[PDB]
């Protein structure tokens, strides 16, 4: 007693706005560093029927049956997921039900801290995320603020963790818990000195590899395996599976956490788990561990690295002066003009970028500039040759906001006005289009 | 710089799992009154490019451009979800982000009351979700035990919400919200008198209707917005749409509650919006407020009602002795056999139902109770005639049940060695694998 109509037919209204989606995202230079692009099989298990199963619990120690097809997938899953970061099943665990980073960044705070836990994170506007314990003076405005009470230390002037600071915050505060990794940083992390940090204060060593993790995997980058008790990770960032969260804990150091983990995420936090999530997963954990996927990787940081120097040559000033990763922060200062006005900007010639505070910045509100990255592109099949134009489109980008800034002011509302119909920006726009409508597009 | 080679090449290992759990699927009779089974068109969103985008924030408030047809299918939602709930967007809000339903229990409860808040829910045994505050006394279950402080009040010896208890210990307790709306509740609800009791003592009116939400859209069941400041829904219940949840506000009854669950879902706990599960939602939504969806909706009461006087038919008890809805839940108390005993012999026949405490059960790891409900077999065709052999079924598998544990014992180790091989398993898989694999399957 149902409909089976396709979707264009069942819902044209909607069916034609996707197309526009796809459309834009075909004709789109993709710089969002946590973006990426799925390929057919990992978009075939996330609309599988597997997702009209409710499997509440763990395999083997499920609450309802007719678990067996679903606790095959669970467990092929958590498999492919210890072997694609290197660690051994029998020293490290993995929960893979959390629904999102967000999600599981909490869940596993609470299982190590619980409820007015002291925790440790690097504050938004010098990199970290939300789920590491933010909060304004005016408001606590992550629960990982509010249900835990974080401290949060700042990077250093040049856009640097500044480990005295941590030091100096860990021993005063004496947090259960410290976060490392971020959302965006350019630089790698000193995983060791945290660990001997965490150790003087007897804290939990959490490391976020969400943006990084295919470097940490392909072992491009340093290893937090050794020395984190928690690492967590989404799954569709630089690693290109669907939108999902794994949770890794190390058994070895701590005994006792497997259980902890586990009923945070369930039944602390969530119900059910999202199979199609998890079967989607799976089918990417099987690609990040094949050869072609580090030949991928690396890609992702030559690109990383040409475009850097790219934007140097033409005298844009980076965030750390350059990039260790898919990553890179343009300081926008010298110019006058904020990330806001850029991101305008760029949106309007097909370019996706988000403004990104800078050091200086004392507030959220107006920073001072914008993060690009370069795994969406790398995807796309662009080279460390391909990587000049779009540090040239993004210098045409900054000169025609400047341009327009000085013609129309610099209230944000009057500036917006100056941006449709300019001859200069439909012309780069065009451009933008022709290239990136023809590259590659799983 | 991708493979898009298809996922049965891709990954074959993963690929068979899926054609068995296929299969599997369309070989069961599934009596979970929880699931159900999605269309072509509701799968082929999930698998849509949307889920490439990052779109954090709300429409028209988003942290990044490039939002422009997200922002058309997020607000095609929130109209389609007030439309199919028959209530106006002058007066009614709804939050379409929430990633599955006990995320947006949990968000919509911190809106309101906050950390250490309080908040009143029925007992799981009872029939309440682990989202209600569910603890034991050995454990704070569910994190709404945990960073809120709960509450719980049992329904009467013979499954009924006791009103007079709910006020007793609203009026004792003090609570900022009270919940209503159930997991495992075979009778509708008494709303106006929650309301009532809510009104005495200064609390929010928070009802969960996912078990039930088709009926409250199609006016078959009491409507739970006359009354509710707050109600949240799954969406893939009774309402055939894909795993995720809906928060619904009442802005009149509250002004300035709109922006404490917008900022509840996000930043508060949740990151970026999973677009696939938004344009899902959006499709059904659509299919919600068609006529042929009351005809399925009326069909699924129907068939329930059927279902239940044909178990009575056959000398079995429900509890609460019938039902309102689209569940039962059978006490087998009579029969000196348990839930998980039955809940085991019925997946040896490919019967999916799951164990459900009682009234008189005094813990949740024996429930003396199963569940079934028939949203689902009304999804593949099932009419009211078909429900007395799924009676039938049922009765043999009790019957099977109690001479197995004649054999074997009542020691569940022992009971699941006599299971297979078992004559009269082998021969009722065979039936309900014949019947269940013919029925219509989307
Ligand atoms: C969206 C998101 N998620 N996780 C993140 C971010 C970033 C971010 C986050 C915010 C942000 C700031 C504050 C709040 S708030 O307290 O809820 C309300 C508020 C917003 C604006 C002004 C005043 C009050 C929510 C989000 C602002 C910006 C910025 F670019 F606008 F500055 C960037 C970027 C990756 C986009 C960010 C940075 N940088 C970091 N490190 O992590
Ligand atoms: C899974 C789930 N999710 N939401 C729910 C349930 C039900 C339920 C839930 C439980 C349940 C009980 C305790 C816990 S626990 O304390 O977190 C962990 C624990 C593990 C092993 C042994 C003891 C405790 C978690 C779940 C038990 C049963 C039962 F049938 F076994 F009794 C049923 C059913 C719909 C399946 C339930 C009922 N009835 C209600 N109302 O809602
Ligand atoms: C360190 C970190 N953790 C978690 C998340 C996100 O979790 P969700 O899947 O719940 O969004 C992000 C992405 N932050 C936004 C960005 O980089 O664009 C992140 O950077
Ligand atoms: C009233 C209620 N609320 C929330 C949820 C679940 O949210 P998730 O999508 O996070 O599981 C359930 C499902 N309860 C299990 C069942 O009925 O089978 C429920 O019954
Ligand atoms: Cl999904």
């Amino acid at each position: 007693m149902f409909n089976n109509e396709p979707l264009e037919q069942i819902d044209k209204e909607l069916h034609d706005i996707l197309a526009d989606e796809e459309k834009r995202q075909r004709e789109t230079i993709n710089l969002i560093a946590s973006e990426n692009l799925t390929n057919g099989a990992v978009r075939e298990c996330l609309g599988n029927r597997v997702s009209n199963k409710y499997s509440e619990g763990y395999p083997k120690k499920r609450y309802y049956g007719g678990n067996d097809f679903i606790d095959k997938i669970e467990e092929l899953c958590q498999k492919r997921a210890l072997e694609a970061f290197n660690v051994s099943d029998e020293e490290w665990g993995v929960n893979v039900q959390p629904l999102s980073g967000s999600a599981a960044n909490v869940q596993a705070l609470y299982a190590l801290v619980g409820v007015k836990g002291k925790i440790m994170g690097m504050h938004l506007c010098s990199g970290g995320h939300l789920t590491h314990g933010f909060f304004d003076e005016k408001k606590k405005v992550s629960i990982t603020s509010d249900m835990f009470e974080s401290k949060l230390y700042k990077c250093n002037s040049q856009g640097y963790v500044d480990l005295d600071a941590v030091r100096e915050m860990a021993l005063s505060f004496k947090p259960k818990v410290i976060i490392c990794g971020y959302t965006s940083y350019p630089r790698d992390i000193d995983y060791q000195q945290f660990r001997q940090i965490c150790d003087e204060v007897n804290a939990y060593l959490f490391a976020d590899i969400s943006h990084i993790s295919s470097f940490v995997a392909c072992n491009i980058l340093n290893n937090p395996f050794l020395h984190a008790d928690v690492v967590t990770t989404t799954t569709h960032k630089i690693l290109r599976g669907p939108r999902s969260a794994l949770i890794f804990f190390n058994k070895k150091r701590n005994p006792g956490i497997e259980q902890k983990i586990n009923s945070a995420v369930f039944p602390s936090f969530q119900g059910g788990p999202h199979n199609n999530k998890i079967a989607a997963v799976a089918c990417q954990l099987k690609e990040v561990h094949s050869p072609a996927f580090k030949e991928y990787t690396q890609q992702v940081l030559l690109n990383s690295k040409a475009l850097a120097k790219a934007l140097i040559s033409k005298q844009i000033d980076l965030v750390t002066n350059g990039t260790d990763n898919h990553l890179i922060v343009v300081d926008l200062r010298k110019f006058s003009i904020t990330g806001s006005k850029l991101q305008e900007t760029c949106n309007a010639i097909n370019v996706s970028l988000n403004k990104n505070t800078i050091p200086s910045d004392v507030d959220a509100v107006s920073p001072s500039g914008v993060r690009i990255g370069t795994p969406a592109m790398t995807t796309r099949g662009a080279k460390e040759k391909d990587m000049e134009f779009i540090a040239d489109v993004l210098a045409r980008a900054i000169k025609i906001t400047v341009d327009l800034q000085e013609q129309y002011g610099k209230k944000l509302v009057d500036f917006k006005k100056g941006l449709p119909g300019n001859a200069q920006l439909q012309q780069l726009k065009q451009e933008v289009v022709t290239w990136a409508g023809a590259l590659p597009f799983p």
